[PDB]
């Protein structure tokens, strides 16, 4: 393996020094106006991004491949290379003289850009460190700062990962790291990265306290979640440009603080996502009606973690009856700031430019006339007393920052006027610029008799006067001439010397102050990102609280009650989201306790079975997040997780098993039609265990429908079982469905559907009877 | 109800006398370089075609609503507007000297433009006559001239309504019309106008024969029939510029002719359209490798029609084995040819434009050249005997028309040259246009001395030569003048008011000349249609032959044979369409007789029944139609109807009523899961009576697929029925289906899917076993 380097350009020998270090991922090389891609990025960029391949160079004999996008459209690019997994790393050449260095890896789980992140999009990216009994998951979002672990086990994995959403998954590079769907962007790290003790250095360090027991750690058992948070904070240190300080706490995450609910739960309730995988009618986008970006997300958060803790969730009951009468105020304003808790995060990661602090300037200030706007009793106060705490902060920026500063920083025109004497000052020689060259033009028209002069500029020559090979001879050899063109011949003189060398020094000057103050107050911003981060989650929680005070008021929702012994009584309840699809929609009732645990549902295939018991779910998942539920009233006792089951016939399987030796008597099963598959013999022998064990071995509160007839027989066999049905009617020779909750099993009116049949009918009416 | 006329223009006067004769129908006014709608038309189109609604002028006092579309994209919106079922009136001005007129009626039934028309649309226009117990069908299709004539009954409408896919419905005016859906355009005609004598009238002076018994009806019960196509020949009168006289005979289709299929099972067996109703892998997209755009709607229509006649089917079966070795330069030259038969059809109704002349000529030229290509030894002889016998045609075409004609008859250069010596004649006089001005230019500048005039022409002034004010004062009063300008002046000249009037004239005379002989060889065409129509056909006949012929040898096709007595035999079959969705498929083979009729299938939910039984179903589709089947070997006995049954309940007891009293010896079953919904007593009960249907009270050939293991006893208890069910097998934890019918029921091995459970799951084998 001997090499060139005559072989190979300097430039091209420059590029491979850090390609060298990012073997993994695509090296955006900055080159010019563009930035470029060579060798194996390029061949991949070229298919990935349909952009065209080229050659540029030779390397060792051989062209070297080439592809490159233009560096106006490079967000839109990386957005599309995150689309699919891909991390980019960003060469730019830096310095005073210049290094090419990497500056920044984006990767799809570390984003904090606006222009690679959807407005609703929570972006985060979990780490497992996998013992082999346990498994400790760590996780964080640059963008909202939040920063997590949690001690879990192998087979509960995956429903932990579906719960994150992760964006992005980091692995050891071991031969024992979990096996796993792929997913989003999985990448691996090197194995002593998930170090426990190492990583326990890096969170004392980046938090400054003794230990980790005040987050509830310590290195017993815990020690493989330290590790795996440890990964993560060197991940971000790896990729992001300023290491970030505005990781929230680090909270330890027990199981008993959330309604536990397992993937396919979350999938088939179409909690954030539909069962085809869109927004088309959620649980989400019937419920968002939030006035700022920030509050959608925080809503997705809270739908996805329904409270256990009953005085939490009244917490922000009693605030959202509070705000029941002064909601259209709070919305208005809300809805005029700007994203600021992405905005303290890409301050945080050294990543804001000058129109973000106008933003941040501008809504913080917005935040501050809410101190009126409304009072209360609850939570809200704590909430209120935010806002104003965080005015020290605007004026600062109110100060420093222009009302409207240029894009980029490089270009001046940011910092304020009077906010520095000494920027002012090397400012204000500008009208020196133009009225001394008016005052020197006038000075050398009637000093040479042509009107035909003017003092120009560019980039390579400076400051020059020009004139016509014709007059060219007229010019003094007070003028000083360099270049010679075609129709004419421009002249320096050292009297605009003098100004040129002002001006443009002044330039320079000012240029390079308003970089340092403004390098000056982020240095004070990232100081003052605790009562940043504090103001982002006051506004977004106040925003969520005032969402749901608006849909209670707008669409009858009620404040639930909780109980203490398990019971989950809904005066007649309804779908939160079917009901705006159906313009009229029947409301029913459910009445369960200790004694009636079970529900038998039979009836008709369009008879609301399913619709009825998701919505029974929904109104228990919407009860313990604070928002009030569709009903007339609600009282739900304590429930610890929700389980569903609504293609075949192992998944059915795999799913219920999961239920089976989960469920307690806290739990809420839901089951649809379990059998469907194989036969009716083993289908209806098996559906008849499943419903043998939620009443006895686990008793959970189950809705069980069932095209099984057989299965009507279990009221009179368990105390706890219940047979209700859902209503057809007939109207006109054509079938309808009222939609109705009614007890009992629905009778046998299958033969009723002779309303258009043809026999020898009989010999299904003799069949059934079948006693 | 006093008038204006006064308080109305005479624009809008002349409007209301073409809008009050097309009062249901839009509009088209031509204005200018636009077609205009007004009044409640404009409003109607302003919200069907998103184009702004406007107003012009004013009708007594109030001002005039208006909306519009440019003539260039005219077609494109009409494309529109016959989508969403509306009619319009196309009012131009027509003359000489000019008078509003309506020129052409675009209905959705009545098509014959490319621009309206999707590439393989058929397009048909079926008119009901009503009886009561007898109702006249009668349709027939602009575009390929077929005209047909059926009579049927009330109930048995709405599944020869669905097999003809009318684009349009003609309805008596009359209170009895049958209620039906709305569905296409439905146009209701004014009751006489389904006249049995009058239709008798019209029907023998288009054919020009003495009655209808060649045809097969006189009004003797037929009557009801007669008078559906009589009104069917006026609404194409009514609305197609020329009468069309390319209407092929009049065929009276019986019930015996083709495999009966009802709607649902034309749909079920997704022939051309998916049950989402696309063309995502549908019986058709999957053979669909026509040359020819006519040759894939020929396609079509044979998937829709299988024949009983098994001579014919014989004939077809002849004609593809023949072309096995021929094929791929069969091929090459259709794939060449236009849309002949539309072109014979917009000639047909006087819609033709000079560039479908070339197109024709150019493809029939091709037709021609076929007469080597291929022979063989069937019914294709007679389809040989075709081409060749259409050249006369090709041949004047040759001599008429350009090579590559303009596209508006209009501009004229669409004659050919020597076709007419007094065409080329007037046509000569055009260097005597270019040369002559330039011999009178410079006999003009010398004469003047002036470089600066140049003999011009607008469409105001005709010829002319302008001169500058400046030197309009040296011009000759041997110049005329007009019009005066503001740098120049123009001049007119006797001497070429005389060449003027010598080229304009001349110009006048070549395109009057070439639109009297366009006419005159359109005259000619029209008389020559029948041979043109032949040609078509057997264009396409041969495409879709052709195309059999490439499927069989490219996909391993065997040509079924046909039996006399009762039989299903196919050796291990595939289904045509889930064979190209899956790398490899599994063939089966299928077995039934006199003695074994009904096929009970049991098995698990992803083992391949519904394929299984679409399969047998499309190969005996495809057995009559001609086109090989995907097997290695099939003998189908006779066959009248297929029956499929695989969204509730009645619409279930409905779809069962129609098989289990239409169903016969020869009729082939297929039922999918007959029970789901309801319960499993009353399901049990019926799907015990259907079965208890099929083997007795209508011994079909069925296969009934069902999860009632209930159903597994029948075998022992009727000769005729088999127990077959689908395979499942245990690899590594995990079951998969090899997908192969095996004799028997399949056992009880759900508990099997113990492969993941957890219990007290011998509760479940504990109520199975149940004897
Ligand atoms: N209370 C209601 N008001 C109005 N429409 C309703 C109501 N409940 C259900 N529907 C509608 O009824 C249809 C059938 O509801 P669904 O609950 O799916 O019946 P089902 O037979 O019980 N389905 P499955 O759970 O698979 O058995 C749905 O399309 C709903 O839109
Ligand atoms: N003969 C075959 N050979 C191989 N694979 C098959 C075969 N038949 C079906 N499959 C596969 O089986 C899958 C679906 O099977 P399907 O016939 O829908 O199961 P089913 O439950 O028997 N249908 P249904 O009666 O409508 O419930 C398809 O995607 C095929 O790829």
């Amino acid at each position: 393996q001997s090499m060139s380097k005559s072989a190979v350009s300097p430039m091209m020998q420059q590029y491979l020094g850090i390609k060298a270090q990012h073997t993994d991922k695509l090296v955006f090389y900055r080159m010019g106006d563009f930035y470029e891609l060579f060798l194996d990025d390029a061949v991949e960029a070229a298919k990935l991004l349909d952009i065209t391949l080229t050659t540029r160079g030779q390397m060792d004999g051989v062209p070297i491949k080439m592809a490159g996008v233009p560096f106006h459209a490079a967000e839109q690019y990386l957005a599309r290379l995150v689309k699919l997994g891909k991390s980019v790393a960003i060469c730019e050449q830096v310095g005073e003289p210049v290094e090419r260095k990497v500056v920044r890896i984006v990767t799809p789980g570390t984003l904090t850009d606006s222009a690679l992140l959807e407005d609703k999009e929570t972006n985060r990216i979990v780490a497992v460190s996998p013992d082999k009994k346990y498994i400790g998951l760590a996780w964080a979002s640059l963008q909202s700062g939040e920063f997590k672990t949690k001690l879990t086990t192998a087979d509960k994995l995956n429903d932990e990962l579906a719960r994150l959403q992760a964006a992005e998954i980091l692995l050891p590079d071991s031969k024992n790291a979990p096996q796993l769907q792929t997913a989003s962007g999985v990448t691996r790290l090197n194995a002593w990265q998930f170090a426990a003790d190492a990583g326990e250095k890096l969170l004392t360090e980046y938090f400054g306290c003794q230990d980790l027991r005040g987050f509830g750690l310590d290195s017993k058992e815990h020690a493989v979640s330290i590790g795996a948070a440890g990964a993560l904070l060197n991940y971000i240190r790896l990729t992001q440009n300023l290491m970030p300080q505005h990781l929230d706490g680090l909270s330890l995450e027990t199981d008993s603080q959330y309604i536990g609910m397992d993937a396919a739960t979350r999938r088939n309730l179409e909690i954030t996502q539909t069962l085809s995988g869109k927004k088309t009618p959620t649980l989400f986008s019937i419920l968002d009606g939030c006035a700022t970006h920030m509050g959608s997300r925080l809503l997705a958060l809270w739908l996805h973690h329904p409270l256990r803790n009953r005085a939490h969730i009244r917490a922000r009951q009693e605030a959202v009856t509070a705000l029941e009468s002064q909601y259209e105020p709070l919305q208005c304003h809300l809805k005029s700031i700007a994203d600021i808790e992405r905005i303290a995060a890409r301050i945080a990661v050294g990543n804001a430019r000058p129109r973000d602090l106008a933003s941040l300037r501008d809504s913080l200030f917005e935040l501050a006339q809410i101190d009126l706007s409304a009072t209360g009793s609850s939570l809200l106060e704590t909430l209120k007393a935010v806002f104003p705490e965080t005015l020290p902060v605007a004026e600062t920026l109110k100060a420093a920052v222009m009302p409207e500063p240029s894009v980029w920083l490089k270009d001046g025109n940011v910092i304020n006027h009077g906010f520095h004497p000494e920027l002012d000052e090397l400012r204000r020689i500008q009208n020196h610029g133009d009225e001394f060259l008016l005052d020197l033009e006038a000075k050398e028209r009637e000093r040479t008799g042509l009107s035909t002069l003017k003092v120009e500029f560019n980039r390579v020559h400076g400051f020059y006067i020009e004139l016509s090979k014709t007059q060219a001879e007229q010019a003094p050899a007070d003028y000083q001439r360099r270049q010679t063109l075609k129709n004419a011949e421009r002249f320096i003189t050292p009297e605009l010397k003098a100004f040129e060398d002002k001006v443009l020094t002044a330039q320079d000057q000012a240029l390079a102050l308003e970089k340092q103050l403004f390098d000056g107050v982020l240095k004070n911003l990232r100081t003052a990102l605790p009562q940043l981060q504090k103001a982002a989650k006051a506004a977004a929680a106040l925003d969520v609280l005032s969402t749901f005070s608006a849909l209670a008021k707008e669409r009858n929702f009620v404040r639930p009650e909780f109980a203490d012994y398990p019971v989950v009584h809904i005066e007649n309840g309804r779908h939160p989201v079917v009901e705006q699809q159906v313009r009229h929609f029947t409301a029913n009732h459910t009445d369960l306790d200790h004694k009636h645990r079970l529900m038998l549902l039979t009836g008709p295939n369009m008879g609301g079975k399913s619709t009825y018991m998701r919505q029974v779910a929904l109104i228990v998942l919407l009860a313990h997040t604070g928002c009030f539920v569709p009903a007339d009233a609600a009282t739900i006792g304590p429930v610890d997780q929700i389980f569903t089951r609504i293609s075949t016939f192992m998944v059915e399987m795999s799913e219920t098993a999961y239920i089976l030796h989960h469920a307690t008597e806290q739990s809420i099963v839901l089951m649809d039609e379990v059998g469907r598959g194989t036969s009716t013999f083993d289908g209806l022998a098996l559906a008849h265990a499943i419903a043998e064990h939620l009443l006895q071995k686990n008793k959970s509160f189950s809705l069980f429908a069932t095209h099984y007839f057989e299965l009507t027989y279990l009221p009179e066999a368990h105390a706890a079982a219940v047979n209700m049905h859902l209503s057809a009617l007939e109207q006109g020779r054509d079938i309808v469905f009222l939609h109705q909750i009614q007890p009992g099993p629905a009778g046998k009116s299958y033969g009723i559907a002779v309303a258009k049949l043809a026999g020898l009918p009989v010999r299904a009416l003799k069949a059934a009877q079948k006693h």
